[PDB]
C-alpha cells in the first residue's frame, strides 16, 4: 500500500459526507447505495464512521461534474480519468468528484458507481496508489471482479489500519 506525504490523515474518527448533486445516468436511490456501500467497506475495517448532511459543508463533499468545475483540474470528458479526491484535511480536501462524461451504472455495462467511489474514498482518507495488482487502491482496479465478488484485498486493510487503527476492541 502507499501513504500520501507528511501522511494527511483525519485527525478524528466520525467523518460527515454530503452528496452535493445527482447524475442523470442513475436513479437518486442507486446513487445512494453505492456512496453507502463504497463508505461502508473502508469503515469495517478502521474505527472510522460516517454520518450523512443534507445541507452545510460536510468533510467529505461528492459532486458529479463535467469539464472545468472549479478547482484547477477539469475532467477530460469520455473514459480515462474517471473520477478524482482530495487527500484528509479542509475545505476541499477530502473531496471527491465523479466524471459525469462517463456512464455511472449499478452493475458492469458501463462505470461502476460503486467501485469508483470506494477507491475514491480510499484517497479522502488518506491511501495512494498500491504496488499490489489486487488492491482497490491499485490504478487499474477498474479490471477487478465486482461484488459477485468483491473484498477489499489484505493489502488495502493494511494501509488503512496503518493510519487508523483496527476496529474498536
Ligand atoms: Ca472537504
Ligand atoms: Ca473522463
Ligand atoms: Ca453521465
Ligand atoms: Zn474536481
Ligand atoms: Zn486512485
Amino acid at each position: 500500500f502507499r501513504t500520501f506525504p507528511g501522511i494527511p490523515k483525519w485527525r478524528k474518527t466520525h467523518l460527515t459526507y454530503r452528496i452535493v448533486n445527482y447524475t442523470p445516468d442513475l436513479p437518486k436511490d442507486a446513487v445512494d447505495s453505492a456512496v453507502e456501500k463504497a463508505l461502508k467497506v473502508w469503515e469495517e475495517v478502521t474505527p472510522l464512521t460516517f454520518s450523512r448532511l443534507y445541507e452545510g459543508e460536510a468533510d467529505i463533499m461528492i459532486s458529479f461534474a463535467v469539464r472545468e468545475h472549479g478547482d484547477f483540474y477539469p475532467f477530460d470528458g469520455p473514459g480515462n480519468v474517471l473520477a478524482h479526491a482530495y487527500a484528509p484535511g479542509p475545505g476541499i480536501n477530502g473531496d471527491a468528484h465523479f466524471d459525469d462524461d462517463e456512464q455511472w451504472t449499478k452493475d458492469t455495462t458501463g462505470t461502476n458507481l460503486f467501485l469508483v467511489a470506494a477507491h475514491e474514498i480510499g484517497h479522502s482518507l488518506g491511501l495512494f496508489h498500491s504496488a499490489n495488482t489486487e488492491a482497490l487502491m491499485y490504478p487499474l482496479y477498474h479490471s477487478l471482479t465486482d461484488l459477485t465478488r468483491f473484498r477489499l484485498s489484505q493489502d488495502d486493510i493494511n494501509g488503512i489500519q496503518s493510519l487508523y487503527g483496527p476496529p474498536p476492541d
